[PDB]
C-alpha cells in the first residue's frame, strides 16, 4: 500500500522547544530514500500549519496548556490523515510531541470497525486535566482518543471514543503517574512494563501483542514515541526517562510487527533535534520506519 | 591440541589501511601470555610476508582489487597453515582483513572429509566480481572459498571448493549486498543475522549451530570477523555495522563453543589499530580467544 | 509438406565447445537457400534459448553433467517443436550436441500412435547414469527416450516414453559402451554397425530399415548425427570415430529415405565448426539435408 508522509510541526504538547523540528530532522535523516529503496510508492504532503499558543495568561486552564492550538492543529491533522486513508494509503505521521495522536487516531478510528493501538512509549499518556501533574497535553493523547478527557480534545474529528482499552497495548512502559496507574488498571488496558520486557524478553511480548490485537482488531495503529528507547540510544527526546528499550530490541519489534503485517497507520513522535546527538534519534526512527515497512537484513 | 600463531598483515582485501597492524595489536594486548596460563603449548610462527599491490591502473583489479597481491599472500598462509596442521598443530590465524580466510581454509580444508565453518560477521563475504559493489576482495573468501569467484582466489592451494554450502553457518549477520543474499538463499546456507539473534537469543543460536555441524562435519573452522560485534564493543574495524553481537554474546558463543568441543581451527580478523580506542578491539579478541581455548570463570 | 528450423545451440551435453555454433554453421553453410530450390515453404524459427550449467562442484550427479540446463533448454525444445507438429509443419532441428534429441523426439512423439527413430550415428547414445563412462549427456538421448535415465530427461514433456526399442534401427555404429551393448543386446533394438554396412552395403541396410520400419509405425524420426560420417567426409565433430560412413553412402540414404517418404522429422547434430576444415561438416549436412527433402542428380 502507498504512503503518504505528513509531518506535524507540534510543540504545543509540551514545554521543551524543538520538538517542532522532529518532521524535518527524520526528512534529513533520509526518511523517504529509505521508503523508496523498499519499492513504496511514498508521497510527502508537507506539514500541517501549527499556530502558535496562546499566552498561559489570558488562557484557559493551566491544566490544559495550549488547549486551543492542540485541539486546532489536531483537527487538522485529522481531516489530513482523513482523506489519505479515504485515498487508500498508509498514512506515516511525523512528529512533533505525541499530542498529535490525538489527531493521527482521529482521521483513522472512524474506517475501523475496531482499531487497536500498539503504544510504544516510556509513558501511559493517560492523564486528564484532572491526574495531570503537568497540564501537558502531550502526556494525554491516548486518554482522550479512549473518550477520556476534555471535550475538546475527545471530539476531535466530530466523534468519540476513538478506541476501545481492550484494544490497547502498552509496551516499554517505566514512568507512569499514580492516576495513571489508576486508570490503566480500572480500563484494563494491556500493558508491558520494563518488567514485562526484562522477565518475557521483547520476542515474547511482541509475540503475545500481536496475536492478542490480531484476535480483536481490524486494523492496527503503530504509535511511537522515540523515548520509549532508552536515552543513550535516543537522546534527542524531551522527556527521557533511563532503563529503556534497546536499539535492537526496536527493530525486532518492528520487524515482527511487518511480519505480521496488522500495522495499517503509523507516526513516529518525540524526536527533538534540538535535545540530540547529531541527528541520533532522527535517524533512529527513520530506521525503525525501515524496518517496520519491511526492510530485512536477509 | 599445541596451538600454532601465524600473523597475516594484510589491508590488501580492502581499502582502510592500518587492519595489517592487526597481528601485533593482539600480540601486545597479551595473546600469548592468555593461552598459555592455560597451559597451552602455544608458538608463534610470525607473520606472512605480504607484497605491495601494484596501481590498479596498471595492474587489472578493480572489481577484483590488488588480486595479485592478495592471491600470492593467501598461497604462503596456505602453506604455512597446512604445514601447521600436519604437524599436528592448531593453527590459529591473527588478521587483516578477512580476505586472508582464503588461504587459512586452503590450509585447513584439504585435511578434513567434511570441514564446517562459522562465520561470525556483520557481513556475509559472499560477493563475487559480478556482484560486489566494491570490488574488496574482504567481501568475497567465504564464496570463493565455497568455490565462487575468480579462478586466482577460488584455486589456492591447487583444490576447490575447500568446503560445502551445507557446512556453513553464518552468525550476526546484518549487512548484505542484494548478489549475496540471493547467494545465500540459493546455496541454502544457514545463517542468524541480528533478527535471529535478538528473537532467538545467542543461546539458541549457538545451540542449533553447534548442534548442525557437528552431525556432519568432521572438523569446524572458526572464521570470526571482529566487526560482527557492535562498533561501541568492537570500534576499531574498517567496515563496522550498527546493532551488533554484544561482548556478553561473543564470550558465551566462545564458551559453548569450547564446551562442544568442536573448533578444529580459528582466524581472528578485521581487527585495525588506526581506527580503534587504545586497542580495544585486539583485546576483545584476544579475551575472546581466552574462551574459544577453554578460560572459565569458574 | 512446409518446413520450420529451429536451432538449438547446445553443448552442454558434451564437453568440447563449439558444437553450440552447428545451427549458424549450417544456416551459412546455406540450408534455407537449399531448401527453397526445392520450393519449400521454408520458415527459421529461430534459436532454442540455453542457459549457462551450474558450476559442477555444485552439480547433483556427476554421472549426469549439467543435467539442469540440458533438460530445461529440452524442455523449451520440445515446446517449440510441438507447435510446429501442431501447425502442420516438418520440424527440422539443427544441433548443437545430440542431447538435444531428447527434445526434439519430446515434442514430435506425442503426435504419432507408432513414431519410429532411425538413429544415423557412430554411438548408440544408449547410455544412463549408470552406464555412462563419461557422464555426458548427448550419450544418453536415445536410452532416456526409450524411458530409461533420470526422470528429468525421460520426462521432458510430461510424458514417456517417447518410442519403443522395436520402432528403433541404428546405422553406422562403431562405438558402443558395454553397458550400451547390453542395453541394445536385451531392448531387442534393431542395428547395422559398420559391419553390417560393410557385409551388406548400404542399399541393403536403408532397404531393410526402410521395410521394417514402415510395417510398424506411423511416423519416422530422423536423427542424423554427423559423427556416424567418417571423420575424413566430416572432420568437424567432438567425438570422432574412425571407419565410418562415406558421403556418397549418406547420400544414398538420404536418397532412398525421400523415395520411401517415411520421414516425418529430424535433426542433424554434433556439427562443430571449430574443430572443423573450413566449415566442411555444416556443408555435408546442407547437402545431405537436401536430398532429404528430395533433391536428385536428375
Ligand atoms: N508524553 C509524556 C507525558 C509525561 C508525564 N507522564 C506527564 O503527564 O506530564
Ligand atoms: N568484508 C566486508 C564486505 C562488505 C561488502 N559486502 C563488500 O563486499 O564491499
Ligand atoms: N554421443 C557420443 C556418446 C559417446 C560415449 N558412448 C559416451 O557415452 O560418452
Ligand atoms: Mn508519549
Ligand atoms: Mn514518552
Ligand atoms: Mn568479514
Ligand atoms: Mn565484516
Ligand atoms: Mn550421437
Ligand atoms: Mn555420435
Amino acid at each position: 500500500k502507498p504512503i503518504s508522509i505528513i509531518g506535524v510541526p507540534m510543540d504545543l504538547g509540551q514545554t521543551r522547544r524543538g520538538v517542532d523540528m522532529g518532521p524535518s530532522a527524520m526528512r534529513y535523516a533520509g526518511v523517504i530514500e529509505r521508503l523508496e529503496r523498499l519499492h513504496y510508492d511514498i508521497e510527502d504532503l508537507g506539514d500541517i500549519p501549527i499556530g502558535k499558543a496562546e499566552r498561559l495568561h489570558e488562557q484557559g486552564d493551566s491544566r490544559l496548556r495550549n488547549l486551543k492550538a492542540v485541539a486546532e492543529a489536531n483537527e487538522k491533522l485529522a481531516a489530513a490523515v482523513d482523506q489519505v486513508v479515504q485515498r487508500g494509503r498508509f498514512p506515516l505521521v511525523l512528529g512533533g510531541d505525541h499530542s498529535i495522536a490525538i489527531g493521527t487516531l482521529a482521521g483513522v478510528a472512524k474506517h475501523y470497525e475496531r482499531l487497536g493501538v500498539i503504544w510504544y512509549d516510556a509513558h501511559g499518556d493517560v492523564n486528564t486535566a484532572e491526574t495531570s501533574p503537568s497540564g501537558n497535553i502531550h502526556g494525554m493523547p491516548l486518554a482522550a482518543s479512549l473518550g477520556f478527557g476534555h471535550p475538546a480534545l475527545t471530539q476531535i474529528g466530530g466523534y468519540s471514543p476513538k478506541i476501545k482499552p481492550e484494544h490497547v497495548v502498552l509496551i516499554g512502559v517505566r514512568s507512569l503517574d499514580e492516576g495513571e496507574k489508576k486508570f490503566i488498571r480500572e480500563k484494563g488496558i494491556k500493558i508491558y512494563t520494563m518488567h514485562e520486557v526484562d522477565r518475557l524478553g521483547m520476542t515474547r511480548v511482541m509475540e503475545e501483542t500481536i496475536a492478542y490485537l490480531k484476535e480483536r482488531t481490524d486494523g492496527v495503529h503503530l504509535s511511537l514515541d522515540l523515548d520509549g528507547l532508552d536515552p543513550s540510544d535516543a537522546p534527542g527526546v524531551g522527556t527521557p526517562v533511563i532503563g529503556g528499550l534497546t536499539y535492537r530490541e526496536s527493530h525486532l519489534a518492528m520487524e515482527m510487527l511487518a511480519e505480521a503485517q496488522i500495522i495499517t497507520s503509523a507516526e513516529f513522535v518525540e524526536v527533538n533535534p534540538i535535545l540530540d546527538e547529531r541527528n541520533k534519534t532522527a535517524s533512529v526512527a527513520v530506521a525503525l520506519m525501515g524496518s517496520l515497512f519491511g526492510e530485512k537484513l536477509m
